[PDB]
C-alpha cells in the first residue's frame, strides 16, 4: 500500500533498469541540490490558524488564464517511455483527470498532439531556443497546433549539467523510443544526438524576447532562482517565471527553489505569477511553497517514478495524494482558499 | 531493568502487534515534528544554580483549582485496551496513586464512569465538538457524572492528520474493544467509523463559546501553537491553553510544543495557565517546559506504552521515574519549587 | 599503537568488566552533555599565528603558588583499583612524574597517605561537605598529614545524578576494595552505602565558608558553570573555580564547560584562577579552553581508561600524549608560553 | 567508468598500501580540517545569473606573470613514486599538457631537473627554510637551474603536525626511492631522517625576507589562514599567499581555507594575488574559491591518488575533469571569462 508519493522513486528504483532510474533520479554531480530541494521543506514550520471553518476548501486557481482544480502541475520530463510502455499519454490522461495542468518536454517520447489526442486538456510545452530557430518555431507551432497553451522555456541549461549516473551507465535511448516532437520535422539534414547538440550556449534575453516573436503563446521563463534574473525576465516579457533548478540537475549547489522562491517573488512584484518545482513530494510542500508567495507547483519526478510503478493509475494517485494532502494542509492551518494561504502561516530557517 | 520513560516505547514495539504499536507510536506523515517534540528538548540547556539547599523539593501544584503532587499529567490517548487488558482503568489507579490528574479520551475503551469506579482522583475528559451537538452535551454529562473536574477540548483536529502507518496496517480496532463513552449515549440511530465521521470540520471558535454552554467546566482549549490563537483562547473563555500538536499527529512540520510554548505563555499573559504535551520523557523536560512558562506538562505515549510493557505498573514506574527525575533536575537546577523554576535556569537555541 | 588519549576508553571498553567501564564511563541519563564536553571543542577553531619562532615552548604554569610542568592536571574519579590493582598509586607515580597536580577522590580506592606514600608531588584532594561534618573534617586532616594543598570541593553534587548504566549493571564495588579515605575514621559507628547517603542535599555558600573554617588549605569550588555562581564563589572565598560539569554525571542538559568556560572566567574578573575538565583529550582541547581564559585543565577518564589499559604507563602515555599535542598546538598556533595564549588565537561558534 | 575527482581517493585506496594511501590521505589527529575543507564548500551556493552568451568562456589567467590555461593548479605533495613509478615525471607531463602550474614538493621523489627533463612547463618549487641555510640555497639554485619560476614557501609547519595513521602504520619511505632534491647536495656532512630534522622550528617573518636574499624568484608564503599574517606577508615582500592548512595535516581544528580565504583575500588588498588549496575536488570548488577572491587554486591529493590510479592518465583526467567541470560552473553561473567570476555569484553560512 503507497501512502506518500516519496514511495514511488523506491518502487521505480526496484522496477526500472538502472540506466532509467538513475536518468530521472539523477542530479548533477554529487546530488547536493537534489537533497537540499526536499531538506530545505523539513527547515520550513507551519504557523497553523485553528478552529477556523475548514468545511469547504478552495484549492482552485488560475494560470495564465485556465482555471484548474489545485495549485499543483506536472513539470516536464524526458522520454517518459522508457518508464512505461504509455509513457506521456498516461501523464496527460492522468492529468486531464486531475483538472490541472502538464508541462510537456520537447524531449518527450509522445509528441504534442499524441498527448493532445488522449482528450481535452491545459497543457504547456517546455522548450529550448535550440540553435536552428527554425526547429524551434516548428516545435512551438506544433504545440500551438495540438492545442498547447503556454510555453515553458528552459533558461537555465545553456548546457546539460553533468549527471554522472549516465556517464556511469552508458546511458542510451531504448530502441523504439523517438522524440517525438522532432519526428516529421524539418532538421535541415540519432535524434537523442542532434538535440543534445541543439542545446544553444549563446541564449541572452534578446532570444526570450525573439521566443516572443515566433508565438503568442505566454512564455514561462523556467529557471530562475535569483531577484536579478526575476527582474530581467519582467522586463523580458515573461508571462511567468519558474523558481526551477531544473530538478538538481544542472549545476549542484545552486539553491533549493524553497529558498531562492521568496526572493524571486518579492523581485517579480505582482508584475506575474512565479511557480516553483524542484523537492515538492508532500501536500505540506505544496502549501510552504504558496506561503512563500508562489502561484502553484510542478511536479517532476513523481510522475515518471508513478508512472513507472503504476501507470497511470501512479500517476492518479500522486496528484490525488498531493491533492488530498494539500487539502488537509489547508484545514490543518486554516486555510480555505489560496488567497487564505498566508507568509505567516510558515516560519522559515531564514525568518 | 528499565531506567527511563523512553525504554517503555521499545518495550512496546517488541510486545504489541504492529498496527497497535503504530497506532500509538504513529506521527502525521514523515514524523518530521515527531522527532522535533523530542529532539528540541535537547536544544535547551540548563543554567544551574549550585549549594542551594535542595533537601526539601515541593514540586506539587494546582491545576484549575485542584491540588497535585507534581506539574506532570496525563494526557488523553485513545483505546488502550489495544494496549493491555485493564486500558485506561490501570491508568487511573496509577494517575490517582500518583497523586496527579488523568485525562480520558472521548475515544478511550473505557467510559468515564468505568474509569471513575478504579477509586477517586482528579480527572479531565477530552472531547471534540462533533458535529451531533446533542452526542456532545451527553459525554459532557456523563464525565460531569464521573466525577470530571475539566474538558480538554481537541482544537487543532477539524480532520484527522494523515498516520501512514495507519493505512499501510490496515488499522481495526480489536473485536471485543468498543468506544464506551459513546455506549449508552443516543446516536440519534462501526462506533470508530461513527466518531472519525463525527469529528467536525466546521469548528470555529464560537463552538468553544458554545462549549461552555452546556458545561460550567474549565474549558481547555487544546492544541495551540500561536500566540494568535492563545490570545484567541483567552478571549473565548478557556480555562487554560494546552500547547499540544496533538503527539506530532495531526498537521506535520508544525513546531514542537517547548518552541511553541514561550509564545503561547506570552501571549496569554497570565490570564490562565498554559500547559505543554508532546515529547517529555525526562525529568529534565519537564523543568525545560515549566521554566519556558508552562503550569504542568502532560505525557500521552508513555502511559500507554508502558501499559503495554507492565499493566498499571509500568505507568506506576512512569510516573514515579518523570517524577524522580524531575525533583534531581530541580535539586541540580537549585529550584525547591516550581516558582524558583526560573526563565534564567535555561538556555535555548532561540535565545 | 595507541596515538591519542580517546582511544585508551576503547581499550578500556574491551579490557573492563561492563559495569566498571560503565561506572567510569557513565554520563547522566542520556548522556548528551558527556558528547556535548567533546562535540564543543570541535566547534571551536584556531586562529594560528605563523613564522613565529616556536623552538622553546614553556607550557610550565603556577597553580594555587606550584610550579608544574603543564597546565593539563588529573581530576579525581571514584575507586580507581577497579581498573587496575595499582589504581591510584599508579596516577600518583604518574602525575609525580609529569610534574603535574593530581586531584584525588574522597571515593578513591587509596587513601590520601597510600597515594602520598609513592613518592613526592603535588596533589589536591576532593571532597564533599558530607552531613557528617567531623568526617569531613578528618578526611580534611588525613589529607593535610599526606602533603594534600588544596580541596576541590564538589558543589554540583547536593544528589547523585542518575547515571542509567549503573542501576542497569547492579553496581557493586568489587570484595577487596574499599574507599580508604573513610577507612580508620570515626564514622560515629557497606562504606559506599554510607558515602552514598552522606551526600549532603542541604549545602549552601555558607558550607563553603565553613569548609574554610577547618582549613587553611586553599578551597578549589568545584562545578560551577554559571557567572552568577562564578561571582558567589569568589564572594564565598574560594581558591579557584573549577568549571566542572562533573564529567556530565550530574545533571545532563548542562552545557560544556569550554560553552560555560567564558562566561564563568569573565564573572571572576582575574580576582581567583579559573580551571576546566569535562571532555579534554587533546592538546588542541587544552589550547582552547586555556584561549576561552581557563587556568590550566584537569582529566577524568583518561586517566582511568588509560590505567585501565597500561596501568601507570597508560597513564604516563596519556599525560605525555596531552602534553607533546598542547606543545605543538602552542607551537602551531604561534605560543610560545601560556600567556601567549589569547582569545584571538581561536573562534567559536558564539563569537 | 571514474566521473569526478574524489572517485580516484576510493580506487587509491584499494590499489596502494595501507601505509602510502594513508600518508597522502591522512590529516592531523581526529581529521576534522580535512572533512571542513571538503564540507566548507557544500555550505557555499552558487547565484548563477542565466541567459548569458556562455559559448566562449575564456578561464585563462596569468599566475606571477606566466600565462596559463586555468586557475586550476598541482599543490606539491611529498614522495610521489609510493603512489606511482613514474611518480613526479608524470606529474610534470600531465601539468604541462594541461597548460597549468605545478608545484614541485622539495620531499619529492623526482629532483627539479627530473621533472624539468620531461619536457617545458610552468613549475614552482616547494621549501622549507630548513636549518641548514645552505642546503635551503642549494636547493633554490636547483630549482632556479630547473626552470622552475617560483617558490612555494611552507610557513604553517614550524613542526610536523600529528598524522596518526604514519605512526599506527611504523611509515617508512620504500626501499629505492629517495628525496632527489637532496640527493648530490653539500649536506655538511637516512634521507628523510634527515629532512624531518631539519624542518626549522625558530622561523619569523625575517627568514621570509632572508628567502628572498638568496633567490629572486617570486616567493609564494605558503599557508596563510589569517589576515593579521597575511598583512604581514605583503609587507614581508611574498609574491603572494596559498591559503593553504597544509591539507588539513598541521594544526587539526584550523579553519578550512575557503572560510579562510576570504579573509586573507581581503587584507591582501589586491597587493598580490591570493591561491587557495585544500579540499577542492569540483569545478564547483574551483568557482566558489574564485567568487571569494581567489586568484586560482591548487590541488594536492587528487593528483596523488589519480596518479595512483591510473598513472599520467589519471593525472591527466583530474585536471581534464576539473577543467571542465569548472567550465560549466561558469557557463551555469554566467561567467564567461574569470574576471565575471564576483561575489555576488555565490552566497555562504557566513554572509
Ligand atoms: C528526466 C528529467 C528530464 C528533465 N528535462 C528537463 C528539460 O529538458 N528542461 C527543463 O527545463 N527541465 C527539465 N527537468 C526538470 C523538471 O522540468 C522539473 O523542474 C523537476 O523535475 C522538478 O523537480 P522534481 O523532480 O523534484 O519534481 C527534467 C527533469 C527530469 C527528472
Ligand atoms: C493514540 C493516540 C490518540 C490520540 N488522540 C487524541 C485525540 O483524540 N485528541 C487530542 O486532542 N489528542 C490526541 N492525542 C494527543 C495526546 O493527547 C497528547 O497530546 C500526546 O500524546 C502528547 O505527546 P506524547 O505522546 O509525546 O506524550 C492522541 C495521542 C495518541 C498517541
Ligand atoms: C567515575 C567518576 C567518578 C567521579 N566522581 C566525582 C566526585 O565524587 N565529585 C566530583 O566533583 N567529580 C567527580 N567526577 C568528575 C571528575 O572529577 C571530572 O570532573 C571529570 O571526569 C572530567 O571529565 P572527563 O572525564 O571528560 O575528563 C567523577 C568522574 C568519574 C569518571
Ligand atoms: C603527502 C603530502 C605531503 C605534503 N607535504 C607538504 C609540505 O612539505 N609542505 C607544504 O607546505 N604542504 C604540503 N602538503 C600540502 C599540499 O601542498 C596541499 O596544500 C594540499 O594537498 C592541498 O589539499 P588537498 O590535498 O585537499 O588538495 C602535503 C600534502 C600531502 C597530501
Amino acid at each position: 500500500e503507497v501512502t506518500n508519493v516519496m514511495e514511488y522513486e523506491a518502487i521505480a528504483k526496484k522496477k526500472l533498469p538502472k540506466m532509467v532510474f538513475d536518468y530521472y533520479a539523477s542530479g548533477a554531480e554529487d546530488q547536493w541540490t537534489l537533497a537540499e530541494n526536499r531538506n530545505a521543506f523539513s527547515r520550513i514550520l507551519f504557523r497553523p490558524r485553528i478552529l477556523i471553518d475548514v468545511s469547504k476548501i478552495d484549492m482552485s486557481t488560475t494560470v495564465l488564464g485556465f482555471k484548474i482544480s489545485m495549485p499543483i502541475m506536472i513539470a516536464p520530463t524526458a522520454m517518459q517511455k522508457m518508464a512505461h510502455p504509455e509513457g506521456e499519454y498516461a501523464t496527460a490522461r492522468a492529468a486531464s483527470a486531475a483538472g490541472t495542468i502538464m508541462t510537456l518536454s520537447s524531449w518527450a517520447t509522445s509528441s504534442v498532439e499524441e498527448v493532445a489526442s488522449t482528450g481535452p486538456g491545459i497543457r504547456f510545452f517546455q522548450l529550448y531556443v535550440y540553435k536552428d530557430r527554425n526547429v524551434v518555431a516548428q516545435l512551438v507551432r506544433r504545440a500551438e497546433r495540438a492545442g498547447f497553451k503556454a510555453i515553458a522555456l528552459t533558461v537555465d541549461t545553456p548546457r546539460l549539467g553533468r549527471r554522472e549516473a549516465d556517464i556511469k551507465n552508458r546511458f542510451v535511448l531504448p530502441p523504439f523510443l523517438t522524440l517525438k516532437n522532432f519526428e516529421g520535422l524539418d532538421l535541415g539534414k540519432g535524434l537523442a544526438s542532434y538535440v543534445a547538440g541543439q542545446i544553444d550556449r549563446t541564449l541572452s534575453w534578446k532570444d526570450v524576447q525573439w521566443l516572443q516573436t515566433i508565438t503568442s503563446l505566454p512564455i514561462l521563463v523556467k529557471g530562475v532562482l535569483t531577484a536579478e534574473d526575476a527582474r530581467l525576465a519582467v522586463q523580458a516579457g515573461a508571462a511567468g517565471i519558474i523558481v526551477s533548478n531544473h530538478g538538481a540537475r544542472q549545476l549542484d549547489y545552486v539553491p533549493s527553489t524553497i529558498m531562492a522562491l521568496e526572493e524571486v517573488v518579492k523581485a517579480a512584484q505582482g508584475r506575474i505569477p512565479v511557480f516553483l518545482d524542484g523537492g515538492v513530494r508532500r501536500g505540506t510542500d505544496v502549501f510552504k511553497a504558496l506561503a512563500l508567495g508562489a502561484s502553484g507547483i510542478f511536479i517532476g519526478r513523481p510522475v515518471v517514478f508513478s508512472l513507472a510503478a503504476e501507470g497511470e493509475a501512479g500517476i492518479k494517485k500522486v496528484l490525488q495524494m498531493l491533492r488530498d494532502e494539500f487539502e488537509l494542509t489547508m484545514a490543518l492551518s486554516g486555510c480555505r482558499s489560496l488567497n487564505e494561504i498566508t507568509r505567516n502561516h510558515i516560519v522559515t530557517e531564514w525568518d
